[PDB]
C-alpha cells in the first residue's frame, strides 16, 4: 500500500492517473475506488492504494480517499 | 425525494456534490439539473432531488433549485 495524489481524472470517462513519490504515475479506473458514493476523483485528491499488474500493465487497486 | 444544499459545484466541469441532513453527500452532474436556465448550481443553493443507484454508485436525478 502507498499514498499518492491524483494527477488527472476524466470524470466522464471514469479514469485517470495517480502521482506517487518514487515511482511512475499509476492508472486508476473508477472500479478501483472503494467506499460509499459515486466513484470519482478530483485532481489533488490524496488516496491510499495498491498496484496490481494485468495484461494492460499496472493499475491501482483498493483506492481509498483520504 | 430528498432536500439538500449544494456543498460544492465546479461550474467549469459541470458537477459537484449536494449535502443532505442525515446522509452522505450526493454527486450531481449538470445533466440532472431541471429547468430552462444554464445547468449550474452555487454552493449553498437549496435543491430537491432523487437518488438513483447505478454501476458507478449513487447520484442525483431530477435536481430542482427551489
Ligand atoms: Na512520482
Amino acid at each position: 500500500m502507498q499514498r499518492g495524489k491524483v494527477k488527472w481524472f476524466n470524470n466522464e470517462k471514469g479514469y485517470g492517473f495517480i502521482e506517487v513519490e518514487g515511482g511512475s504515475d499509476v492508472f486508476v479506473h473508477f472500479t478501483a475506488i472503494q467506499g460509499e458514493g459515486f466513484k470519482t476523483l478530483e485532481e489533488g485528491q490524496e488516496v491510499s492504494f495498491e498496484i496490481v499488474q494485468g495484461n494492460r500493465g499496472p493499475q491501482a487497486a483498493n483506492v481509498v480517499k483520504e
